[PDB]
């Protein structure tokens, strides 16, 4: 019998491959699943949230500083899936311990999960550049995560990264040029072995998108860039939402390890 | 005046964010669309082709010696679309010039094209050039001729496969004919961005036409390489040819998306 | 044998066999005793290479097409007292290829150092079409520099030695026609490191990767055009030729024996 | 046209700057003579045989140490071959030793021409240990600063920084991960020297792969068969395989190049 060299719990090989819906739209439906996207209160996460209900799915929505309730609230009126809102600090271990337990058994399993790391960066008396991802509430999700999908052998894993142009940290690896994306490399392509026999898990890098999270700037640093950009602009959030769907739905039940980059052409070698 | 560094017929900057339905799946649609699909008598080409018409598209399949203009039959009368198969030879850049020119004729434009000359189907010097001239030249044969319709109506979505033969002494050519490809795939986005996008796709292995010939003893040592355990189907890479296509990728460009179950990217 | 390779089981039992070296540094940029083939070699980039290995002491094979340089080679032996001649070659003719390389074996013994500088000889007249210039192109910068690996790699497994140079172009960078060649470059770059694989039980391959020097290839650009290059790079100036030369020389010789699959780039910082 | 200012530092003046005048043989290219050569951790592995090197190459050379004295070091070199060689005590981590350090190699010396800046290794060590090492950059910041205002001063220079390979899991004190974090805080320092040093000295990381050293004589054979196994040439290789790239950056062989990483690894970086 064929053991793997990358997992032998993946049994005798090959494992054998999922029944796909004949119709590549239905491939892309989340009806019947239920996802967790933290971060959802806005920016990012929140049009993750909303595309997936769009899709069919039941969303569990992560806030902390500003409640979200209304916004599960309007995933509801307006989709007819269920939504509830948590409030959960993401950098806390038992707390995301706490609020993943809360959500498996408010909704019966969670079957995407997307991991937005919650971003700060400093300002003192004074202003005139380096905005930092919170990694460790990311360890801490997929910790959780892979409990819930290892007992129920199905599930997809997004973890939002970022472009090398784009100067992004870690709070354990600050630096002047981005460590974060191979950090969140490293993260996804561990997970992904880790998880083979019964998870994908992949990363999602933005590139500049004209949301909360670089609308700190001003418009003389967004200009520089728009110079670099290959398409001309910033992307908006609804040019993310697509993508965050090809990962979690069967639209990519062979991809695993990856990083998708929508960025407008702004990595580029 | 905000000028560009990357290309300056973009005009004042920021370009213009283009206009997009509100909810994901009307963003795949390929309603109102005419896709060009090479090596579509078969293997993937004829999986993204048939999941392009599925998603609302006229699609026009070609083919080399195997007359394919039933498996346009097909696509028309399953699907509602359009469908049309022609007879071309990407390693002669008269016939592609010639077969796009008339798809272009037939349908009215092309909003899209997915040029699958390295997953398409006795002397060393004859064996590299024939793979260059076929997975290289005519790669950019299809690009020069889609690049015109794609510039005369300012809108355009283009997909380059990158070859899986020479993961199957005979690696050479495949793999350096990719690598050219890939190159060529982010300088074109580059060049187009005024308006088309240019992204590749890069599948592992997978279970289709071109890997029929391999040994058990073959496929198996993949198998225990490929951390998801197993070849891929055409059906898993049909998905990513419907992002990439679509205006679900509106800011998606110079980009790689594989699909190789791990295989590390 | 007992451990084995990942990379080439063509190796045999790991690990292979350390290289004996000179105690002296410089000794080991010495090319006495060694033969080496540069193309292109009847001016620019490809003669300077062919006349500093002759300096450092190698027999030197030139290479020609249009202008003949059988006096190029005659002042490469009277000037530096090694054995020297030139040979005609289209080198997108892998016919012509075989032949050209199979005679120098034969004049002198073995190769020992090759130079495959297509991307920055003028050898690649009128254009047809767009599709004409792509074809030739990639016959030349791409097709030929494989030509010429395949020939020489049976004289280098044959030999147990073997230093192979290939050059990446500076055209592309200059004035389009430049996704040809850049297209072109990146197969090159991507062919070498195959071939670092394949060969390393017998020789090494490497890239040279130069910027802008001012030589025959950029003997037509515009002050319009430079002035860019020089704003660009960090040093501020475009490169000489006699500045490419100590690279070509450290690939060649004995003192880079555990240097392969790496990229030498000569360009003034203009890469960053 | 007129005058063309520079987009990198504007201290260059009018473009282009003139190029050095060379001699017309290569060989002469890698001479050292006349010039001085200062390098750090050359009481050790990579260090001595690089010191070694530039002596036989013709430089004077300022030799370093902290713990093992390495007087003899220095007078083995004006014996074996004829050149002006002293050994400087310095604590690379105290920013005020090494500009005392420098200033003295300046004085002894009357200028440095080439610098290399070897930084210090440590792994970790422990009961429940029977692989990732790392490297303290701010020595080699430190000593970057000082050496580039001799260069500056004197309008020449030559700076090179030892990095790594990838591949071999190096890390520095601020920056621990289970991949290579030291490579890229090594290029990106030699990148942004290489731009403000411009109109008077070039700056190049080497990247060496897996040397037979002292560095790695802490590796159980079995840890070197697995590197053996991945190094397309098959072995690890010796510190006169990295001493040629040295004196490659170091003379008047590369003076065209500044903001390269040259890699001598035997092959194991590749796609």
């Amino acid at each position: 019998e064929i053991e793997s060299y990358c997992n032998k719990e993946l049994g005798p090989l090959p494992t054998k491959a999922p029944t796909l819906s004949k119709n590549v739209l239905d491939l892309f439906s989340l009806k019947g699943k239920v996802a967790s996207v933290t971060g959802s209160s806005g920016g990012i996460g929140w049009a993750v949230a909303e595309a997936y209900a769009q899709a069919g799915a039941d969303v569990a929505i992560w806030y902390n500083s500003h409640p979200a309730d209304e916004k599960a609230e309007h995933l509801q009126k307006t989709y007819g899936v269920h939504s509830k809102a948590y409030k959960c600090n993401i950098s806390d271990p038992k707390s995301v311990e706490e609020t993943i337990s809360q959500q498996e058994k408010d909704f019966g399993t969670i079957d995407v999960f997307v991991a937005n790391a919650g971003v700060t960066w400093t300002q003192g008396p004074e202003i005139d550049k380096i905005i930092s991802v919170d990694l460790n509430g990311v360890y801490y999700c997929s910790h959780n995560i892979g409990k819930i999908f290892k007992k129920n052998g199905k599930g997809s894993l997004i973890i939002t990264s970022s472009i090398s142009g784009k100067i992004v940290n870690i709070p354990q690896l600050q630096a002047p040029y981005n460590t974060a994306k191979a950090a969140c490399t490293h993260l996804a392509k561990s997970l992904a072995i880790e998880w083979a026999p019964f998870a994908r898990v992949n990363t999602i890098s933005p590139g500049y998108i004209d949301t909360d999270i670089t609308d700190f700037a001003s418009k003389d640093m967004k200009a520089k860039w728009w110079q670099l950009t290959p398409l001309g602009r910033e992307g908006l959030t609804q040019e993310l939402v697509g993508g965050y769907l090809y990962l979690a739905s069967n639209a990519s039940t062979f991809t695993t390890g990856s990083d998708v980059v929508i960025d407008g052409g702004y990595t580029c070698p």
